[PDB]
């Protein structure tokens, strides 16, 4: 019943990739718990060159964008480690690990002068869906890179878009469509044409009113997920798309386009303004309720919860009210938590600048694994194809 798991961690110190294989149970702190069956990294290009995202395509490949401003496309290969003698002067069981091979890449991808007018990362890695890819940057670049029939990587394009941007998040509820936004720089829709060699805007946000005292309210959002459209009767001459954001001025604003171009809520999720990042899916249960790019498989805000971070120590679920409904490794984590993903509805991913990874489960909230990778980490896949063999 209960294999091994198998995580991939960016490990951003050394710019390097560690796979872990461990049980439920597991926590390097303390030494009666389970310990990890292993821990090795590969492929540390320096802190120069960390990961910044990374999408898995397959049990044989993945693909890598780093800080270098450099897409690799990696093949992983397995093999039983084999279990040596101590002493030297039997046949027992085995498990998997990985090798990581770069076959291929592409390069000069940022832009770091287009800032100016601070300094440039990838902020998206996503199949487009199938060998093609969005590898988007903070300079406002969307490249279009695919695994050509040669098995190497070319790219198809790269669309200017409103630098800077915090993220761009794909729509695939249901025309390539997508969102995105950043610093002073206003939520909009754009549909990129199928063969890849451009992209119109076909919407953009406006601010909310200002506040009591008069004031604009800042705009910075950070990280969006859409739901679905809008059901029933619907307006000819506007959009059907629906969409909620985390601000780094800890907003959770809502949207549907068929209501207009301001947001219909923008709650306080924190006080003072308490700056957020990142916004993941989750249902209470630990079902799964997202597509394959994390957004919301359903129609209203109603049954939207997200769990987000804010630049301390802490990890937040909200409802889609903006109601706290409690926090997650309140008594073990103590830094700022850089990445977080639920994977599979049932489990939070963590790792952050306490150079701990992290798997909680959603529904009870346990910490379910803590493997100290001395690193800071930015990025976790989970992975769960572990092979055993027995004698």
């Amino acid at each position: 019943a209960m294999g091994s798991m198998r995580l991939l961690v960016s490990c951003v110190d050394s710019g390097s990739i560690k796979e872990v294989l461990c049980n439920i149970g597991t926590d390097t702190s303390v030494q009666s718990a389970l310990q990890p069956f292993h821990v090795a990294p590969h492929l540390a290009e320096g802190l120069k060159a960390y990961v910044d995202r990374m999408w898995v395509i397959s049990e044989d490949e993945a693909i890598l964008a780093r800080n270098s401003g450099v897409v690799e496309l990696v093949k992983i290969s397995k093999h039983l480690k084999e279990n040596e003698a101590l002493q030297v002067d039997d046949d027992l069981p085995k498990f998997d690990i990985s090798e990581f091979e770069i076959t291929s890449s592409v390069s000069d991808l940022f832009d770091d002068a287009k800032l100016e007018s601070l300094v440039d990362g990838f902020v998206t890695l996503c199949p487009i869906k199938n060998n093609t890819f969005v590898a988007a940057t903070k300079s406002g670049l969307l490249h279009i890179i695919k695994k050509g029939e040669d098995k190497k990587l070319i790219k198809l394009a790269s669309l200017g878009l409103k630098a800077p941007v915090e993220f761009l998040q794909l729509y695939d509820l249901e025309k390539y469509i997508f969102a995105y936004g950043g610093e002073e720089n206003l939520i909009k829709l754009v549909e990129i044409d199928s063969s890849f060699q451009s992209l119109k805007q076909i919407w953009e946000a406006k601010n909310v009113k200002n506040d009591r005292l008069d004031m604009r309210v800042p705009v910075w959002p950070m990280a969006l997920r859409f739901l679905e459209p809008s059901p029933g009767k619907t307006e000819k001459g506007k959009l059907n798309y629906q969409f909620a954001a985390i601000t780094r001025w800890s907003h959770l604003t809502k949207y549907s386009t068929q209501h207009g171009r301001k947001p219909f809520a923008q709650i306080d999720l924190l006080p003072n303004r308490e700056p957020l990042s990142q916004m993941e899916v989750f249902d209470a249960k630990g079902e799964n309720v997202v597509s394959s790019l994390g957004n919301f498989q359903s129609e209203t805000f109603n049954e939207l919860n997200v769990i987000t971070t804010d630049y301390k120590k802490n990890v937040f679920k909200f409802d889609g009210n903006g109601r706290m409904l409690g926090k997650v490794g309140r008594d073990d984590i103590t830094g700022s938590s850089t990445y977080i993903h639920v994977h599979d509805g049932k489990y939070l991913l963590q790792g952050g600048l306490d150079r701990y990874v992290r798997i909680f489960d959603i529904k009870t909230n346990k910490m379910l694994v803590k493997v100290y990778v001395g690193s800071r980490i930015n990025f976790i896949v989970m992975l769960d194809d572990v092979e055993i063999e027995m004698p």
